[PDB]
């Protein structure tokens, strides 16, 4: 029963951070004030957004931020420290618009990381920006590195990680030491990008927060839930990538790893991860949305789910029709593609025509609105019980959010997870997490405990027969074999001893 980390993404744009206040929604909607004590206290971090990586090849606020307003609004979240000694401010560095591979950093991202001297720049101005301000760590949000730029990316965290390890100990520090995390991808395309070096990649984080949502959007054809925790057999599924990736491993070991099509969920990116040996399930942080994807133009029959759509995927949202009735956020955005759950309780609320309906299956709820043909996928405080239910049973490290101005004005969300990992009377030992479907696959980070018989020399295996063997159960991919499993390729190891 240690903690599990609690990560809320604080983000502000330039523009709010320039004419910051704490008086006037219409300019900054959320103010640092609106996380009160209460909150601190649910959080275990804060993840500041975001910063970027300038053409100097150093992480750098944006150029045309104020640097006094900055300092003033980063010296208030560390100010909520004083109701948490546990409490964590971190900043991030990168984001989408930022690092995309088409986004407007992104080759300084590639450039930071690609030689020695440019990673020890690139470092080191990562720990001072955040000496500077006073963070309490470093998160690298880079959506994504591709394969070549993976050993760059790698090393580039390894030293931070040395510099931070100096950091705690010139501060003495070891209570609450600078740590480093990063935004992984929460799906398999983008994964497959540095899969195969996942243990490289982890070994310098205290948390690898997964992105386990955004799962589902406009430029898919189908609608569907952004984050199911588990497939339905009705809805789509996808090729899965990572059986391409550069793992030197056999058909069968691709085969029993990574079946396809596969649905595409949050417990398969959380499973893809434990099936990489050194990926430990500690250092796995589940991320969940603050928010919906709304969809327009579905048709009937199962609440909008699975349908084709008329959804725009251009960005901006490329007309002024703001489709999504009852969404006053939307209009002040200019987008009526995402609402927070903070709009969306009140959608439900008035007369705008939503049903919340509940997928027994993905354990996520979603809007269907009969009249204009919208639907709606997003999680609240009930599909929080399964996902922290799934934290708890397979020892995650902990849960991540995007974002804290989405929780709505009592914080509800943030409290819901708070109190599913810490209440003492709260118990969900019954809770039945449903017959959707589970990612099966099978890796050598994460094989089951079996028993066999043990392996006799002399005798004839058939196959599929099963045996025990040096700490190991192993299964013939054919037959008739006689070797002992391990010495060649006719054995494949399926499971660990009891
Ligand atoms: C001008 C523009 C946008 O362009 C999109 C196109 C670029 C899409 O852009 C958008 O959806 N924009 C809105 C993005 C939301 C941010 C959150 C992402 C997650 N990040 C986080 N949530 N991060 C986070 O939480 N961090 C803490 C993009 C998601 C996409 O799928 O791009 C694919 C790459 C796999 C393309 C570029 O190949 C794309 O694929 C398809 C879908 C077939 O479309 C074409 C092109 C070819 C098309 C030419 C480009 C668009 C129209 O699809």
């Amino acid at each position: 029963s240690t903690r599990k980390a609690v990560i809320g993404y604080y983000f502000i744009p330039t523009n709010q951070i320039n004419n910051y206040t704490e008086t006037d929604t219409s300019v900054v909607p959320f103010p640092v004030s609106n996380i009160t004590p209460a909150k601190a206290k649910q959080l275990t971090h804060i993840n500041f957004s975001f910063l970027d990586i300038n053409s100097n090849l150093e992480c750098a606020w944006d150029p045309a931020t104020n640097d006094a307003k900055a300092r003033d609004v980063v010296n208030r979240l560390t100010a909520l420290k004083a109701h948490n000694p546990s409490l964590r401010i971190m900043f991030s560095i990168g984001g989408w618009y930022y690092s995309n591979d088409l986004g407007v950093s992104h080759a300084n991202y590639v450039n930071a990381v690609k030689t020695p001297a440019a990673r020890t720049k690139f470092a080191q101005s990562c720990v001072r920006i955040m000496k500077d301000y006073g963070f309490d760590g470093v998160d690298i949000d880079w959506e994504y590195p591709q394969a070549a730029e993976v050993d760059g990316f790698i090393a580039a965290l390894q030293e931070i990680r040395t510099l931070l390890n100096q950091q705690t100990i010139a501060d003495g520090r070891q209570a609450l030491p600078y740590q480093l995390t990063i935004a992984g991808a929460g799906g398999a395309f983008f994964l497959s990008r540095y899969y195969s070096k996942l243990a490289q990649i982890v070994a310098p984080l205290d948390y690898i927060n997964l992105m386990t949502y955004d799962l589902a959007g406009p430029w898919e054809k189908i609608t569907n839930h952004q984050a199911a925790l588990f497939g339905d057999a009705a809805g789509p599924t996808f090729y899965n990538a990572l059986r391409e990736a550069n793992l030197g491993w056999s058909w069968e070991e691709l085969t029993r790893a990574f079946p396809s099509p596969f649905s595409l969920t949050v417990d398969a990116a959380v499973q893809q991860h434990l099936m990489m040996e050194g990926v430990p399930s500690a250092k796995i942080v589940m991320g969940v949305p603050f928010y919906g994807r709304a969809f327009k133009g579905v048709s009937g029959g199962n609440g909008g789910q699975y349908s084709s759509h008329s959804t725009p995927g251009e960005d901006p949202y490329p007309n002024a029709d703001y489709w999504l009735v009852g969404c006053d956020e939307c209009v002040r955005d200019k987008d009526p593609r995402i609402a927070s759950y903070r709009q969306l309780e009140q959608m439900l609320q008035g007369n705008y025509g939503y049903q919340r309906l509940w997928n027994d299956k993905t354990k996520t709820p979603y809007l269907y609105h009969a009249q204009n043909g919208l639907f709606v996928t997003y999680d609240d405080a009930e599909s929080f019980k399964y996902k922290a239910k799934y934290i708890k049973q397979q020892q995650l490290g902990g849960v991540m959010f995007w974002h804290l101005g989405q929780d709505n004005r009592n914080g509800d969300l943030l409290a819901a997870l708070d109190r599913y990992f810490n209440a003492a009377d709260y118990d969900d030992s019954q809770l039945d997490m449903g017959t959707g479907l589970r990612y099966t696959g099978v890796g050598p980070g994460n094989l089951p405990i079996m028993t066999a018989p043990a392996y006799v020399p002399g005798t004839t295996y058939a196959q599929g027969a099963l045996v025990s063997y040096q700490g190991y159960v192993w299964q013939t991919k054919w037959g008739y074999i006689t070797s002992a499993p391990g010495s060649d390729s006719a054995w494949l190891k399926v499971g660990r001893l009891a």
